[PDB]
């Protein structure tokens, strides 16, 4: 009904979570909820909707980069007035203090993609992260001890970038590399809605050192859980 | 002992209260601290030492936009290893939403100074508030009952804006305008301090509507009363 | 063996074929390729490797936006030596002169993306097709007289542009819009490599007028038979 | 009666001096003028209006950086009507040619303040001094045989910059780093109003030296004593 | 009966070549065509017409840089109604692999003229040669032997500059430096018509070394050869 | 000796006037000066040397355009060691108080040229006129009764701009449009020489009336009796 998402009208939840990798949108949907529905195989850009403690809840890849998840942002919102958007996914941390096992929680998103230069021109706008999800998402990973970093991440145009700034925005405070949370805050504000980014460390990019499979597990499982308690 | 403040070592707390009117720090320690001691008269921009509950708490005049704050910040961090900057100042609601009696807590904030462009270049920069100081004031409204929003302003240069984009700013869900609050974040993220920004509203700017004398000095009130618990 | 293709060395061969859908990936192997072989999964992101001909090709999805090709564009060249890249997908048309059957060979593309302003500052850079492809490519259409046109095209980040300036875009001649282009042809110039897009139209998008499955079906068809003509 | 100075219609008179700090605006009324009445103690920003050899002439505190002084000139200009904005106050000398004594009359500004941007986009504008008040402050300086010297300088946003292009600046001819010139020039000529800057010698920035109390001293009379004869 | 050229309706052909000196527009003129008259005078940059195997063919003096050139390329488009533009001038080589008797023609051009972000802002406009012609010129080189490359060039602002990004240009494989590609691209198209720049060598610039006046000759003589086969 | 002017050691003057028409620059050097040498023929960009009231005086065309007079402005200080530079032109008044028989000084010149920008990025640079030259100009005009206005113009890239800003900058108090005068201050400038642009109207653009044969006769005539005068 939408042009990138086969689903109709109903087949979407009012909270979908926002994977990059559609493999894993599949592997939460089959592993998290009960009685799931695949809504979306166009692109294989895989969409679900199940159930979680009696609730429907959607998870739908976005694919990597700003284009990508600006399109299924902006159909879940237009087409399937979805509410509550939240993004789960990794970052590589750009400070020594952000440690392997921390869940990372972004208020806002610093960026060298146009998109907002595009409609603001000499405006820097700084994206913003819904603060009642976020408080949620922070007081569900409290109330379990789940270790939880709040701050700022950089949403990057490029994986392989020679000019990269990430040393300078280190030094600022920033916590980590993405490169989908500024898309999905800023039209996520646009149209009213809600959205947060929770993110697990893939690497340390300043000194090079892959997470272990073991770590990424289990920061990934607490992503999930912190998200699953967000919305309310 | 630093350019732009007359203080010796040890006047100056390791919180700082930053409003922009010299006058209103004055009354700020006149009416809440006891003990006061004004370490600073250097252009008239007053700053003051005293105790609120036992504690050493200072306040210091910014003025008005982002270089005249950015002065004070850097030497209160530079020279006087200030730990904990807490704006108080108001704003202008730039939405219907945005009530005259919230107490607004951002978490970042748009600009049209180039302060950041000089820096970064390509990169929007989004500045971050603190948010273990963003937590404590927001839970102390909270305990108290004070009405509280939390989400992002516009830090702009020119009061008097021909060129204003404060309409398409308001669709994206920015709450106020005001002139600080970029240099605040981002100067003291950038040497490990912490910052917040607590604003009441002056008026709503897209409607013209003052706030009264009356609303004005509650407001202001409990801004005060919230600053005085965001610390710890 | 390279972060985002779960290929070996050797099973990517020195052509690679590059639509926006692993799914059209997957089409184009089963359908135009013999003994093919599936080199990757990671993401979902189809790749595969078969002959036409007698000569080894391999197909691999990008999917969409500057950021997301410039990843697979990347580990490609640097990764597996890959010496040929064509992009072959759509764009919708943004002039009249434009014709649904058309099939579009982009000299060079504009962009709305940072990319190169990150990489050059005050430089507009344009990015160049290879001439030997485009002219094999051109002459193979001629052969068999197959339409087809030879100008420029607008890589755009956002599919979804309230600030869209396409327009502007038509007047100056430029064909149509899609998103990845840009970054193909300046990974690929930087690394010495030869790159070429061929584009079919998607739609007018300035009528609105979608174009029919059965025209979908057959530009798509000619698309490929031009790609499977374009190197030596 | 204007939001920033709480002067009457009529008090402030049609030639007023721009100080930076408000307390060297009291200095100056007390020392040089005659019936001295302040007419404003908002934001304690002093503004004071006298008389010299028989005219009225207002001395009003500008605060530091071009938003505060644009508060302050736009108001004067919009709802006091003033015609004559002459800052007097220093600058940190960027050039060895530039001497401890020398008073500075100011051309035009460079800047890094994007409030030229804002309004131009594209457009570098070059903000420029009335010539009639520049010629009559030169003619006073020369027939009394004050040193004087007549260029260009930077209005920086940022006094602690560390992206400084001072050094650059020098070896294109500009004489020094002051915050607020490129303000008064751009206002004041969009409406119509004749503004100088007249500026003494804090420092030399890039050898770090002091100017001493006793240059500072006489530079400042003699800054004073040319404005008091640069209209008409 | 245009600003900038002396000519009445119907003295400038259809097709006009367009070197930057006007002693070459004469010299060209002298040379290679038949009953030749000269058109224009104004400001000493010349135009002439005569014919080439029984065609008329105008030759039209541009100056040197995109100012220059745009004022003629207008008034031949907008009062002349001149149809093909074929630039035929020099380049400074950037690369090794750009030899000294290399013919080339531009499929598109960089620059560092504001020229496109004046109408597009945040777009990066990439000029593109008409394919026609271009392929023309190709054809008619190959079918003599005259070596040509097909690739981009670089439209400088500046021929001194101190802030030359030819290093990095050369990296991305653009061919060689100029001062009119750019203009002439973009209002060609921007009107309608037909352009091409054919260049010669002038020198390599990263290794210093001159081309010869013999090698010079030659590809001057070569690059008006190809110049009089491209229309058609 | 230098790339585009074929003159030998000593045969330029320390002080250049600069017109852009190399046949005013003939016309200048026949009717004002005696004993009369041309130094340089190359492009047909005509220099003159003679004398004037027994001082040599050098007369040399610079083209049209920041990048063409660029050319001239650095070869002749570079290479002949030339101190004063002078333009002496026309432009478009773009302000009705700007009268067709005033001769205009620039203090400063606005552009949409990048030339700056490539230098210093963030930066506006405002390019000075030479004060000595400016007020030896003045005083000329003034001993003599000729009507003189002293104020800024805009440096423009595009005689024909479709994003002509011209009425913005009018606004703003600017005087009229040409083509030069940015560079040749910027340039002067970066050297340590002395430069000033005397211009006359050639037109109003705003209300498109040109001026007349016999005012353009007269305030040619002016502005070279201005320009004879400056050095000194
Ligand atoms: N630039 C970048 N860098 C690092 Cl170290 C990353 N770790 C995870 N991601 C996420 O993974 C994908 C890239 O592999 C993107 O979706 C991005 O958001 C990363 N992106
Ligand atoms: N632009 C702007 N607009 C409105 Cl409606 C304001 N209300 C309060 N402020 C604060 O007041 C001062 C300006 O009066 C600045 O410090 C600013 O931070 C405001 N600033
Ligand atoms: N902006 C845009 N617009 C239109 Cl009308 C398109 N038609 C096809 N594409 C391609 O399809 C994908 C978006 O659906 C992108 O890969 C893009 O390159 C298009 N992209
Ligand atoms: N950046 C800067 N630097 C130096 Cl060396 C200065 N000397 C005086 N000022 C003026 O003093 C204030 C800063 O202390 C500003 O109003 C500025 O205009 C200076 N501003
Ligand atoms: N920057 C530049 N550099 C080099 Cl090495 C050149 N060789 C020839 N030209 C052409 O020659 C003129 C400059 O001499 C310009 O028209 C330009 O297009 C060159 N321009
Ligand atoms: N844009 C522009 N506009 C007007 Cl109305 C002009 N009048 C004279 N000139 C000068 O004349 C030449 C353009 O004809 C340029 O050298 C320029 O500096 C003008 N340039
Ligand atoms: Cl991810
Ligand atoms: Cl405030
Ligand atoms: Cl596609
Ligand atoms: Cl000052
Ligand atoms: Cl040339
Ligand atoms: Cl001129």
């Amino acid at each position: 009904m939408s042009v990138h998402i086969g689903a109709e009208k109903g087949q979407i939840a009012d909270t979908v979570l926002l994977p990059g990798d559609p493999l894993r949108a599949k592997f939460i949907a089959e592993t998290y909820l009960e009685n799931v529905e695949c809504y979306n195989e166009v692109r294989g850009m895989y969409g679900f909707t199940g159930t979680y403690k009696g609730k429907k809840i959607s998870v739908q890849g976005t694919g990597m980069g700003v284009p990508s998840i600006s399109i299924y942002v902006n159909e879940l919102i237009q087409s399937y007035d979805v509410q509550n958007l939240i993004r789960v996914g990794s970052c590589g941390a750009i400070r020594k203090d952000v440690k392997v096992r921390d869940v990372i929680l972004a208020m806002t998103s610093s960026t060298d993609s146009q998109m907002n230069r595009v409609a603001f021109g000499s405006v820097d706008f700084a994206p913003c992260a819904d603060f009642e999800l976020l408080k949620n998402a922070y007081d569900a990973a409290k109330d379990k001890g789940v270790p939880v970093t709040v701050g700022s991440v950089f949403t990057a145009d490029q994986f392989y970038n020679d000019d990269s700034q990430i040393e300078k925005l280190a030094k600022y405070g920033v916590l980590g590399v993405e490169m989908e949370t500024t898309a999905l805050y800023t039209l996520a504000a646009k149209h009213g809605r809600k959205a947060l980014s929770i993110l697990t460390v893939s690497d340390h990019v300043l000194t090079g050192e892959e997470t272990t499979a073991e770590e990424r597990q289990t920061t990934f499982h607490d992503m999930i859980d912190v998200a699953l308690h967000s919305v309310s």
